[PDB]
């Protein structure tokens, strides 16, 4: 079997991208982040907090025909943004673009932090990890993708994200007319549960390619892209009055600038951001100072492919019993 959704951004800047998911019987749509960092899939319901949800689509069990409670589980996860959210467990049936799901651990949150709640459209999240990272306790519950995996026609999915516009999570089948030339695969290391990999090095503009190992992990969760010190301080330096602010809490640079393209390299092959793709535009309204897309990973502790990255590419999650990454340009 194979599933293919499409996936829309939230925003005029591409912050998150959203993909609506059926849960239930009848079938309640909500539209959910993907999120390849983690392994939940969390949804806003009718036993959130009411003054913790502005807008937000809600699960409500009570009325799916296949909406089991699992007795006693609870869950709690943090992110790496500080974001949390908390609450008990549900079994129900998950479709995502076809491709249908039974008994998927469905979290309903009795909590969520205040960024979750600020975003209304965001209804939830869709982990894509591997399993080792779900926080159910005191049974683990697997993800979506897991849940899946034998029933695909392949044991992959594929991430197409759209700058400023449309794309596409495929399940189960890789798609030959979404990219160009060949895919080149890389390996995964899953021991700490992320599709964790090592890019071969990374060039600024038309600058030389400098060749260097940056470990870091694939996720579609993340905004940004967080690169060693070194390196996004060799990437500013090329933009004219670019600069650190610590009250801002990273580089932004006049929103006037040109940026340059930066490319990483996966094996021989290279991935090129062109510059446009790194500007988040004004700090606040109307300033003429503007947000950069590549940041330090210096206090985040792990270097972080995110969205800026990954919407370069076509990207494959082969999640065979060695999993590997497969990038394309496209
Ligand atoms: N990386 C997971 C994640 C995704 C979205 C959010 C936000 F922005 F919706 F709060 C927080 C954390």
């Amino acid at each position: 079997s194979t599933g293919s959704a499409t996936t829309t951004p939230i925003d005029s800047l591409d912050d998150a991208y959203i993909t609506p998911v059926q849960i239930g019987t009848p079938a309640q749509t909500l539209n959910l982040d993907f999120d390849t960092g983690s392994s939940d899939l969390w949804v806003f319901s009718s036993e959130t907090t009411a003054s913790e949800v502005d807008g937000q689509t809600i699960y409500t069990p009570s009325k799916s025909t296949t909406a089991k409670l699992l007795s006693g589980a609870t869950w709690s996860i943090s992110y790496g943004d500080g974001s949390s959210s908390s609450g008990d467990v549900y079994t129900d049936t998950v479709s995502v673009g076809g491709l249908t799901v039974t008994g998927q651990a469905v979290e309903s949150a009795k909590k969520v932090s205040s960024s979750f709640t600020e975003d209304s459209t965001i209804d939830g999240l869709l982990g894509l990890a591997f399993s080792t990272l779900n926080t159910v306790s005191p049974t683990q519950q697997k993800t979506f993708f897991d849940n899946a995996k034998a029933s695909l026609d392949s044991p992959v999915f594929t991430a197409d994200l759209g700058y400023h516009a449309p794309g596409t999570y495929n399940f189960g089948f890789i798609d030959t007319t979404a990219y160009t030339g060949s895919i080149t695969y890389t390996a995964v290391s899953t021991k700490q549960g992320f599709w964790e990999w090592t890019s071969t090095g990374y060039a600024v503009g038309s600058g030389t390619f400098k060749s260097t190992s940056i470990d870091g992990i694939a996720d579609t969760g993340t905004t940004l892209l967080y690169l060693p010190a070194t390196v996004v301080s060799a990437y500013w330096a090329q933009v004219s009055g670019a600069k650190s602010s610590s009250s801002v809490g990273g580089y932004v640079f006049p929103c006037s600038a040109t940026l340059p393209s930066f490319t990483f390299g996966v094996g021989s092959a290279r991935i090129v951001i062109p510059g446009d793709y790194i500007d988040f535009g004004p700090i606040s309204t109307g300033s003429s100072s503007c947000f950069g897309g590549i940041q330090s990973s210096a206090g985040i502790g792990i270097n972080i492919f995110g969205d800026v990255a990954l919407k370069a590419a076509f990207v494959v999650f082969n999640g065979a019993t060695t999993p590997t990454l497969g990038f394309a340009s496209k």
